[PDB]
């Protein structure tokens, strides 16, 4: 035993907003007396498969396979066998790895059963990229939560904010903001399809005279603290448990590693509704 | 040779806005047939001391060594002896190693001299955290540009926006700008200590109904994209040379690995101004 984890991620270069698994990860490794060696595939599945080659070569006790947003993929690991745990991916092929990933649909479902519980009737929704998984399952949380509750699609907002490469974007979130605030029929909140995207939300609204809480609710998602807590008022958001799944990834390859009988298959940890001053009744 | 180059980082895992030196390695590396292998000392020189072991040990070819931030320090290595280039840092006996920093002062100057070529005479600056040596230099570039320039003291509006712990901090950039901008003789230009606190500050203004250009010129500092792109208008800053810092010193510690006679000493590379439209005449 080399007490030395591996860490295989895709876009950690271009992709700094989670980072906390790493922060789970390493804080979790000072606890238990292991060592953290880390190596970036830049999503190449040729330079990924001479990476899982170089960990073998080095004798690392496991990997932890972390994605920098929520994907399905399989690892290209050739002919290489190592313990491995996913963190923040699922395996395209059933049960292939244990993994354990966040709850993009219940934050979504949450983070829209707030809005509606504190009267808003009529919602925008603004997409992050549709690229993106976790994208798409919010949206599908938001449609069909609102539909639960009673709203017709006529009372939405829905416009996309975004799309092209991840992190190299046609970013048009201002001017889609603006031009579903100056609607005849404006609606009263605003889900930001992730926090980053509230910065232009806010100035869009600002920039009309409107006044965040007062004339128009804002909410957000992933806690992505660099933007949270910069916008004033603080923005309502829901928290991707990066930090846990990151502490709780380590200790599960821990386990694998040791043996033990733990019964892969998937994990799914909850996103936490944390709640500031963005929205209004 | 192993052809495999060694990252030792301090606070990458809380600290994700120098992830472009990274990004700019890994390129390098790339195109040279290299791999990287990542590892955070999260600041302990106790884990750093085992790290320089475990490269050793591992066979790595050299090592770069990376400050998330500037800052001043002699790498603790113990023992261990390994071609090794410093980046975002210098050491602190002199030529113990050779380092390449950005110019943190040249870019704060050149920064000072844009507004003042802009007609701006009463200017503001809301400090970063002054633990940051980069923090400090940007200021000491302001303070001397505007004397040499003709302002006085008196014309300045200089504040703290923040302090404590670096990515912990007691942040209160809003309140401070907004007390900023309520004076009775109110800056036509304020320059933020970087581009995260500019969110704060231009939701500043904008609450008390200033309009950015044409009310109050702002500019900020790094170029950290996901900030400058995202205000509006756009953000005219500095950019700290990260990618090339990454790019230069990867090829640097090649040539020092290969042999060489490049003599060490100190390297540093200037902030490019970056003009965009959030600073007025």
């Amino acid at each position: 035993r080399s007490n030395t984890f591996g860490i295989i991620t895709d876009y950690v270069s271009t992709t700094p907003y989670s980072v906390d698994i790493v922060r789970g990860i390493q804080d979790w490794a000072n606890a238990n007396g292991k060592t953290i060696l880390i190596a970036n595939t830049g999503g190449s599945s040729e330079r990924e498969v001479e990476i899982w080659k170089m960990f073998q070569s080095h004798r690392i006790d496991g990997v932890l396979y972390v994605t920098m947003y929520r994907r399905i993929v399989d690892p290209e690991s050739g002919d290489v066998s190592i313990p491995t745990v996913m963190i923040n991916c699922r395996p395209q092929t059933r049960e292939l790895l244990p993994s354990i990933e966040p709850d993009d649909y219940q934050g979504a479902r949450d983070l829209t059963r707030y809005l509606l519980e504190r009267g808003h009737r009529r919602i925008g929704y603004i997409r992050l990229n549709p690229i993106l998984l976790g994208a798409e399952l919010r949206l599908d949380a938001f449609r069909r939560t609102t539909s639960e509750f009673g709203l017709t699609e006529n009372d939405l907002s829905i416009s996309l904010g975004m799309d092209g490469p991840v992190g190299a974007e046609n970013n048009y979130v201002f001017a889609a903001a603006t031009e579903m605030l100056k609607q005849d029929d404006r609606p009263t909140a605003i889900m930001s399809g992730n926090d980053e995207m509230a910065i232009q939300i806010y100035i869009a609204a600002m920039a009309l005279g409107l006044r965040i809480p007062q004339d128009v609710s804002i909410v957000g998602f992933d806690d992505f603290r660099t933007v949270t807590m910069a916008l004033k008022p603080e923005l309502t958001t829901a928290a991707l448990p990066y930090y846990d799944l990151g502490r709780e990834g380590a200790k599960w390859l821990n386990d694998l590693i040791a043996g033990e009988k733990i019964y892969p298959g998937s994990r799914v940890v909850s996103c936490k509704l944390v709640e500031r001053s963005s929205a209004a009744f």
